[PDB]
């Protein structure tokens, strides 16, 4: 009854007994498979699951003050509707919830994670406070430090607290008359929304986007991050000289804003959180997908390559420079970064962990191995059990 | 409802209508994917359900002749518990076979697969003579043409025809002393199984196998390949001069031979069928495979690059030219080879035919895009939709 999970790398066996314990259901049937595509008592079940884990965890499960916490969430959801955290369960909801996302290879730092309790959250302004402080603290000069801010959880009586930008960091794409885009094409709508709430837009191909943040029921509010505390790093190539001089640049800081955070049944619609980047992203998807950068054949001429014929491998030579150009990058200028080797070696150890401590982990393949190199990676060899646990990292729509 | 399928590169949304005609069903429940993982009455249903699939395709549908069809093989399963597939019928099951193969990326060739009748083969003896023919046929001196050849059917009370080999020509993997392989460490079972029954080993790196033909309970009988029928290839390096003195070689014809393929209810346990090579499957899986040839440290040792840290990204830098070392080898001794980025645009068209066809393609994401630079072709942008229709090609257990 329990997945028979192989490696066929090394030949090795394992079983998922975690998978049967899945909170949720997922899009596949027996049917068919839809694994590639992107995306009242209720409550109280999750609830008290959720506690259940929580006291689990710190090794007091069936104790007096389990049962006493599992009959005030109870007494809460009965009077309110809803229940309140304790500020522990919080910092532990968001360890799992990390620990939890399927497409997440770097989960093997899941247990070090700061958490910024910002609950009390009373109006966009003390929003952009709580963002600037936690993009500090992250970024660290250079040394990052995974965190996750909290803001108030949806509520009855009113709408959610929101962050309209898909990450903390962002860069502007605006379209041009002739048809093309100066910038990120991936942020062109965010870009658009700026400037219909009175954001003057910059003309550059890295123009830092200003934040659109929401409080209950209120139109969002522009917020301008200061430079200062935006750390960038500026791309060069190891040997090739003209690789500096395209003027190409990426932010340190991968901070994803637009994310549900899901924890006893409770709902956070604003918690941003950050970690690194694992190098792929950068030098693969955000230089080299067709409909981002799209650098690709530029840097291939640049490099004196045959683009008359996809033979000649023109398109992967230039792919692999792009990405030790931006190793290199973050190296010199001291900024944490991860190449896809070691960050799927790492993973690979993760699944070894959790195989121990909880008998499987869900992992979505399709994500966990790198845009790049893939069957040079282990992970690649590594077969993988996909399911939805809670806490988790959940998608929701745009708040326009 | 019909799954909605997006391509994320430009946006383009169509729905499946075909995975509603999926016939068995797949590994994947709503409580866990496993789309990674690797691995009488009844038979008048799908042997109806087949013959309309046949007389649909020749636009006769409801005609006298497809009712006396579906008569006829009903009074011979009621006669004999089976039926025989007249040669037309074979013909367009074995097209459909490669046309549903959800993992297969080179399916826009579909429609002009060569199918021989071999139904009439009496032993192990007829059976090598056909496959030596379908070498000779399909090799072409180097100009490869798809083609399958079908053995008889399985049968009550009596044995089936099989072939040993998991591919017509397979390189021999001999377990050293010391622990390692010489040769493919894929082929070290089927080796010793040679050997066992009577076959005199070399011991070389590239050891084209006999083969193992079993007929109807009969014990599998050895037999050589004459060495003129094996078109091999040797590698080279288009500017690193020193890569022909390695040594590598790879044969011309991927021939797959120990699937079943399943036909209106009736199975052809024997039924080798080949097409041509994709130059990852060559360059990057079974010269770069960790468990395979694992050439890739050495190559890049023989570049001069930096195997000291993974940042570097040597591995990445020396499987490109591995791959390019294939093209350029193949292209140069005038066989037939397409590239991951030819050969992903192809089938891109495949879905776009497929989709106004019957309204869906059944695919598996994981093996359809290609072990190294995913993300740099179309595929990986394409959401895709996985499951099983028959007529197809199915894994069966070992013979031994
Ligand atoms: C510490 C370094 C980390 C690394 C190297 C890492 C790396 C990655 C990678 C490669 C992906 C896929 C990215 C994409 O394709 O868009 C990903 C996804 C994800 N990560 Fe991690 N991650 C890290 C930290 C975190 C942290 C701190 C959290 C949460 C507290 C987290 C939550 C997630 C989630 C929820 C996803 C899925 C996003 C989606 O579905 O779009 N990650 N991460
Ligand atoms: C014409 C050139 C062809 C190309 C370029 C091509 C390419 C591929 C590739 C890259 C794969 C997956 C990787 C692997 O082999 O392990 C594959 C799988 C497959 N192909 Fe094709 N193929 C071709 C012809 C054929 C033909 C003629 C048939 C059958 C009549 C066929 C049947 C299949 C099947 C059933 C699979 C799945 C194999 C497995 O599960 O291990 N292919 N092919
Ligand atoms: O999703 N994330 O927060 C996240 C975190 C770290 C990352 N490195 N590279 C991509 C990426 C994404
Ligand atoms: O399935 N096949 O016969 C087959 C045909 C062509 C191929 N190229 N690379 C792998 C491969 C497999
Ligand atoms: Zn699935």
């Amino acid at each position: 009854k329990f997945p028979r999970v192989k490696n066929w790398e090394v030949g090795s066996i394992t079983y998922d007994t975690l998978s049967a314990q899945a909170q949720q259901d997922g899009p596949c049937t027996p049917r068919r498979c839809l694994g590639s595509l992107v995306f009242p008592e209720q409550l109280l079940s999750q609830a008290r699951d959720f506690i259940n884990q929580y006291y689990s965890s710190i090794k007091r499960s069936g104790s007096q003050a389990h049962e006493q916490r599992l009959q005030e969430v109870e007494a809460e959801v009965a009077a309110t509707g809803t229940y309140q955290l304790r500020e522990s369960e919080l910092v532990f909801g968001a360890k799992q919830a990390w620990r939890n996302a399927p497409r997440c290879v770097g989960r093997i730092q899941w247990g070090k994670l700061q958490v910024f309790d910002a609950r009390d959250c009373r109006s966009a302004q003390e929003m952009f406070t709580y963002i600037c402080n936690h993009i500090k603290y992250a970024t660290n000069r250079g040394n990052l430090r995974s965190a996750i801010t909290v803001f108030p959880q949806r509520c009855p009586g009113r709408g959610d607290f929101r962050i309209w930008n898909s990450q903390l960091v962002r860069y502007a794409g605006y379209r041009q008359q002739d048809g093309s885009v100066r910038g990120d094409p991936a942020n062109v709508e965010i870009t658009e929304l700026c400037i219909q709430h009175g954001w003057t837009p910059g003309n550059g191909r890295f123009d830092v986007l200003p934040l659109l943040l929401q409080a209950p029921d209120e139109p969002p509010e522009l917020f301008l991050l200061p430079p200062e505390l935006v750390l960038e790093v500026p791309l060069e190539h190891p040997t090739l000289e003209w690789f500096a001089a395209l003027g190409l640049r990426w932010y340190a800081l991968p901070a994803v804003s637009n994310m549900l955070l899901e924890i006893g049944g409770l709902e956070f619609p604003a918690a941003p959180f950050s970690g690194w980047y694992m190098s792929t992203e950068i030098g693969t998807r955000n230089l080299c997908d067709p409909h981002r950068y799209n650098i690709l054949e530029d840097v291939a001429v640049c490099m004196d390559l045959d683009t008359r014929t996809t033979s000649s491998l023109w398109k992967d030579k230039a792919a692999v420079e792009i990405n030790v150009a931006v190793l290199h990058s973050y190296q010199l200028a001291k900024v944490t970064i991860v190449d896809h080797h070691a960050a799927t070696a790492s993973f690979m150890k993760h699944l070894e962990n959790e195989q121990k401590a909880r008998g499987g982990c869900p992992a979505d393949w399709a994500w966990i191995v790198p845009p790049i190199s893939g069957s040079l990676t282990p992970v690649f060899h590594q077969e993988m059990v996909n399911y939805f646990l809670s806490p988790a990292f959940r998608y929701q729509p745009d708040p326009w």
